[PDB]
This record gives structure tokens, C-alpha cells and sequence, in this order.
């Protein structure tokens, strides 16, 4: 086995239904990776999906996406196959603790990072492609502070009890392709999460389950697409623009990522 | 009814809305054949349109043209009472270009360029006999026992195709027909047309299988980019470089840049025959 012969297994990095990623250390080379173990039947139609993500990632080349170094599956004995992808280690964090860590205090850096996931969605749409899993935990940084974004894939967690609505990755997935009405998975639905991930940027951690339920459902309705009181008009303005522009309940009335990047409420790089 | 009488069926060679084609043998010659069976209605302009395909298709006569050998109308059934078409055409016993190209065409550089050449004899026909093919596509093009090229007939975001679930774009037949065609119809119909399709059938005979649905999506609407015809990484000039230019030649958006059947012929792009 290829995966304990030549790595060395660091710390885990993720856990879930697709499997895990743990941070690795090549024995030969001396580098970090975050090697993706997938269980896999490679007969099901499970395995076309992944074989098929496989092959369009080892062709997306761009700064701003996260780097594929190999993809290789391994025969288990009697407890079975399991899929390694193999993709760089971003030594600086995820999105996610870099704004939980207070990325809203710094206007320069924030709208550096959010132009970055701009130009690394534009790259993957331009290729034609839907990522359908841009959330906070899956776009990083690196040693040098810039942006990576990562490979595809009533409430009982709020502590007052009083809480409705989505919550966790559902509150990134895009109205249009939820419920009954499913009006057919699109490019702009990227755009919506991008719209979500530039608001949490944009805006102080929050630090309870409560609030960060109450908030980002009220930022996630039609009848009433909400902003804070601290997030006022004033001091934000074009960002608050930005986020209502990526968060337009119709697919058809929100830009396209190089129609952001060609727009005036982007500040210049 | 004819067809049940003097024909016996052994093969179904393809289908669709259209109708299907059935590879048939005949009881008196013992030659099997291609009959393409199109359900019809005679009071109908859409069978007006198939008549006077039948019409020009039996003008056709060159080596690397799918030989006609007869057509005919069938009442057939009760319920009220359906009609049917068969065109019976020659049975090319090898292969369908598709078939070749899915099974390493790429790798033999003197066999592509070669039925490369006979698919531009053909075409430069056709256009010479002043029509458009407009079915020009690797499962409409075949091979026969000689391995000799015969052109098929004319029988006129997210894709749920794609396995993995990310791809976007054109899927299919619409990765054949010419940019002019679809979307913006002022001109949509051009002998360039067919030469447009002839340049994504090339790419595909120079470029090796591409097995997965993911991968012929993605890297056949990447060539398809009006902004940038892209072309794959591992589509070398060493071992290629001419069958690029030509690629480039006949993909362009604009159908007055593409070359004519008889200026690609004669264009020093191509490496001339030796057999
Ligand atoms: C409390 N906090 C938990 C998360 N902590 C952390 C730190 C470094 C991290 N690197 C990656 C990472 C990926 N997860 C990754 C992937 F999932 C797919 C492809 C490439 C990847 N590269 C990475 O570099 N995650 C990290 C999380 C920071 C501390
Ligand atoms: C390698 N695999 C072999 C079986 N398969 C096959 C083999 C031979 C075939 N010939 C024709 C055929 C037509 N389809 C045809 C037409 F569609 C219109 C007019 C004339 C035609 N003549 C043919 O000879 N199809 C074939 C399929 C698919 C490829």
C-alpha cells in the first residue's frame, strides 16, 4: 500500500460521508499534503463521479485553486477499495478560522481574498464548470496569505431552542436548487455562496449558534434579505451591494464572476 | 409488405426520434444492407423534406459516399393506419469512425491523415454538387472491409449527462454543428457549416479516447470556446504541429476564415497521399 509506504499521516484535517482528508508527509520529498481517502465500489455509479471529478481537477491549473499532486486507488483486505487524491497543503488556515480570527477589522485584506475567490471562481466557470461546495471550510490560505480555494465533494444545535431555519452547508446551497421547485443546478449558484462568504467576511465572528442561525437565515430571505444593525449602510455600503447583488433570489439577476470583477463596487488591486 | 418479405433482419444499428437503422440481408442476393426506417405521414412538410433528401442522395456517386440502392414507402398495421420510409443503403462492414477513433486512431499518423483525406474527397463532392451534408458527425461516418471512409447519409447550465456533476455546455450532437447555426440563425446554413464539424471530428481522430463522459465533455467545449479555442495539454507539436493548424483552420467562429473542401485539399497543411 502506496498511501503507508510513502507517507507519513500528521493529523486529521476533516471526517465525513465522503471519508476524510488528513494532513501527510511524503517520506522522499519532506512536504505537507492533504491526501483525500474516499471508500469507493468501482463498479457503482459512485465511482463515475469521483473518476470524473478526478479528471477535471488534474486540469484546473490556476493560483487561486487549491494544487493536485496525484490520484490513485488502493485494494484493502478482507475488514474493500479506497480513492487517494492527493492536493497541497495550505499551511495558513481555512476561510472559515481566518474570519472567525477577525478578517472584518481589516478592509484592505478582505476585499484582497474576496477578489482572489473571484479570480479562481471566474478560472473554474471560464472552464466550464459548477463547483457546488465553496463554503468557508473548504477555501484556505497559504503561506503567503492568499487564497485557495478547494475540491469539489427545529434546530437542535441552537442552544435557546427557539431557532428554525437551515443551518450548517444548506445555508451556502442556493435556493433555486432546494425544495420541490429544484430549478436546475447553474453557475450562479457559486455566486450565491460567494455572496454568503463575503458577508461573514465582511462581518464580526459570531460567536454563538444563535446568533449566527438567526443571522444568516435572516440575510437568506426573500421576503426580507435583512444586513445586521452593526453592518449599516454607511461604513460598508458597496460591500453590503455586493453581497445583495450575489444574493438576488433570481439565478438570472446575479452577476457573473467577471462581471463582478468588472465592476466599479470592487475596489482596484 | 416488402421489407418482411425480401429482407431479413439481423442487427440494429442504430435509433432515435427520427427512426431507427437495422442492418437487414436480402433473401435474393444475400447482401446485407442498411435499411433506415423513418415513420411518415404523406401529408405532411416534413415528409416533403425527407422526399427530396431521397431525391438528392440517389445523385450521389463517389467511393467515399455510403452507396444508395433503393427507396420506398410502406403502409403497414391498423389501429389510423401508420406509414413508413425505408432507404436501403450499403452495409460498411468494419467499423463506424466513432469506433476507431474510441480504439486508438490517433497513435497511426499515416491511417488518420489518410481517412482524414477521404472524408475532404467526399465532402469536396457533396459541396460540389452544390449541397450541405449537415449530419457530418464520427457515428455517421464508417468503414467498410478495405478500411475505406463512406459518409452516412443526411436524416434530418448544469448537463445531467456528466457523472461527476460539475460540467457545463454543449453535450452530444450540438458539439458538431457550427456556432452560426445555433443561437444567432442569419446565415445558418453554409457548405462552412459542414466544415466546421469536420474540424471537431479531426481534433477527436488526432487526440486520443477519451473514455470518460467528464473528459469528451469537457475537452470538446473547451475547442468550442468562441472567445478561446482552447486545445488539451498533452496534444503535442512534435509528433502533430500540422494537424493543429488545420484543427485551428476549420474550427474558426467566423465561417468565411475556414477553408473550402477543395482549399483544404490543396493546402500544403496536408501531407500528400502515398498508396
Ligand atoms: C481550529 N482550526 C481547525 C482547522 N485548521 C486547519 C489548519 C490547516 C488546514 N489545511 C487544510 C486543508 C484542507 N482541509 C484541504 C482539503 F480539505 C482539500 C484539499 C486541500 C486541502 N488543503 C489544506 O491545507 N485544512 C486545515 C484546517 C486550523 C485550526
Ligand atoms: C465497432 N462497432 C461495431 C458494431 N457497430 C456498427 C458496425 C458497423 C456499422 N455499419 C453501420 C452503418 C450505418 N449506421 C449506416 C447508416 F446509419 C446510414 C446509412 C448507411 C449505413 N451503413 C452502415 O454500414 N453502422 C454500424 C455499427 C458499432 C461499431
Amino acid at each position: 500500500s502506496r498511501y503507508f509506504i510513502e507517507f507519513e499521516e500528521l493529523q486529521l484535517l476533516g471526517k465525513g460521508a465522503f471519508g476524510a482528508v488528513i494532513k501527510v508527509q511524503n517520506k522522499l520529498d519532506g512536504c505537507c499534503y492533504a491526501v483525500k481517502r474516499i471508500p469507493i465500489n468501482p463498479a457503482s455509479r459512485q465511482f463515475r463521479r469521483i473518476k470524473g471529478e478526478v479528471t477535471l481537477l488534474s486540469r484546473l491549473h490556476h493560483e487561486n485553486i487549491v494544487r493536485y499532486y496525484n490520484a490513485w486507488i488502493e485494494r484493502h483486505e478482507r475488514p474493500v477499495h479506497y480513492l487517494y487524491i492527493q492536493m497541497e497543503y495550505c499551511e495558513k488556515s481555512t476561510l472559515r478560522d481566518t474570519i472567525d480570527q477577525g478578517l472584518y477589522r481589516d478592509t484592505v485584506r478582505l476585499w484582497r481574498l474576496f477578489r482572489e475567490i473571484l479570480d479562481g471562481l471566474a478560472y473554474i466557470h471560464e472552464k466550464g464548470m459548477i463547483h457546488r461546495n465553496l463554503k468557508p471550510v473548504n477555501i484556505f490560505l497559504d503561506s503567503d496569505d492568499h487564497v485557495k480555494i478547494g475540491d469539489f465533494g427545529l434546530i437542535k444545535s441552537d442552544p435557546s431552542g427557539h431557532l428554525t431555519g437551515m443551518v450548517g452547508t444548506a445555508l451556502y446551497v442556493s435556493p433555486e436548487v432546494q425544495g420541490s421547485t429544484k430549478s436546475a443546478y447553474n453557475q450562479k449558484v457559486d455566486l450565491f455562496s460567494l455572496g454568503i462568504i463575503f458577508f461573514e467576511m465582511s462581518y464580526h465572528p459570531m460567536v454563538t449558534a444563535s446568533e449566527r442561525i438567526f443571522v444568516l437565515n435572516q440575510l437568506r430571505d426573500p421576503t426580507s434579505p435583512k444586513f445586521p444593525e452593526d453592518f449599516d449602510d454607511g461604513e460598508h455600503a458597496k460591500q453590503k451591494s455586493v453581497i445583495s447583488w450575489l444574493l438576488n433570489h433570481d439565478p438570472a439577476k446575479r452577476p457573473t464572476a467577471t462581471e463582478l470583477l468588472k465592476s466599479e463596487l470592487l475596489p482596484p488591486p
